[PDB]
């Protein structure tokens, strides 16, 4: 865990519009 990571998915993480990673 770290604010370079931390920051990318606040970046649009507010309950708007998921986001497409791999899993």
């Amino acid at each position: 865990e770290t604010p370079a990571q931390r920051q990318a998915r606040l970046l649009r993480m507010s309950a708007y519009a998921a986001k497409r990673q791999a899993s």
